[PDB]
């Protein structure tokens, strides 16, 4: 391929459902609410912190900011409509997006498609491949590995 | 183009509506309920199937799952944001990502582009083309027929 | 690059919130309302006018149809999950589509990338840059100046 750029970016999302300021909020639940899982349909918007390590008070270096949905009627499966932005490190102000489907039952390492980015990564070519550091299917609760592959050019 | 793949993909999309097994559910409503249509900002979630054949007991490929809106005030407009996701054929498990306008009444044959894909169709170029097979508006039942063109890379 | 062609374009995307007719519609208040803005988790549905000029009655050159979500605990800011669909010009029929974050609040110029696009705009790279022209956040109303730099091919 031709482009002028590589980077490898590795860090680690949270969805936070538990506590006094939950990173998320539900938007719609058609189906109401099930013990362990979100029924079909169900939207939730985040606020998701990005960090260097899997710790939460580790190193914030951006948001995944958009909804997830739960788009399976046989088990909970997810489809991600995100954007990742970056705030402290070498690309601020920057954004990947992402759409794509979340198959966090079933598969151990998901992969993802980066779909567009900006600045830094205007006319990116990449793809993530996320994977669980833990899940509390109880709550909610998740902290995700994630490792992006990005081909991008000069700023 | 430089892609080392070419794919023809050729399957027909349910949307099941009527039945004691719906393919998909309400997730806002907004506006209501109208005879024969989906009222502006109308939001549905869809598992849909897909299938070799026109008929829904053909061979089953895979599913699409995502959401689609109604977003034209003017007449029943669709904008579809969803995976189609493979599942017994050459490329099991991959997926392409759709973001795309959908103008279920007054296009006869309608095209939105492959935005991402994953596995098979990691760094994906392509592009769908949507027509009926058939529709019941009083309904919302609907089989259609897509034929996706895509450019890829050795998995 | 590669492409054959390149085109700038240059239009005036209308939010319409008061009036008679207002272009969009609330899909999802799971926070409520605030004055002057969108709580997080809001989700609106647009059917939003393009014109030529800043103007609401200049020339109508598309539509921008899609949903916008308030993706931001701590500040006003925006998903669009978009496409902008051309209607009176070079490309007729022809779209592009947008997943983007849109700080309507900390970034006087914005960029999202155009993450697919149809017709003339088939297999596009793009992206998109809006500034105000006018924007009231007591009402939503707002006028926001795009330019979109496209490179593409014959169609």
């Amino acid at each position: 391929f031709q482009e002028e750029k590589f980077t490898h970016l590795h860090f680690y999302f949270h969805d936070i459902v538990t506590g006094p300021k939950p990173s998320m909020v539900f938007v719609a639940e058609p189906n109401g609410k099930v013990e362990n899982a979100l029924p079909f349909g169900t939207v939730v918007a985040m606020d998701d912190p990005l960090t260097a390590g899997p710790e939460r008070d580790s190193k914030l270096v951006g948001k995944a900011q958009g909804i997830y949905t739960s788009i399976s009627q046989e088990e909970m499966g997810l489809m991600m409509v995100m954007t990742m932005a970056f705030s402290d490190g070498e690309f601020n102000g920057s954004t990947l997006s992402i759409l794509g489907r979340n198959m966090i039952m079933s598969e151990t390492i998901r992969e993802m498609a980066i779909v567009g980015g900006t600045g830094a990564f205007r006319f990116v070519r990449g793809y993530a491949q996320a994977k669980f550091f833990s899940v509390d299917f109880t709550t909610g609760d998740a902290t995700v590995e994630y490792d992006i592959f990005v081909f991008h050019y000069k700023g």
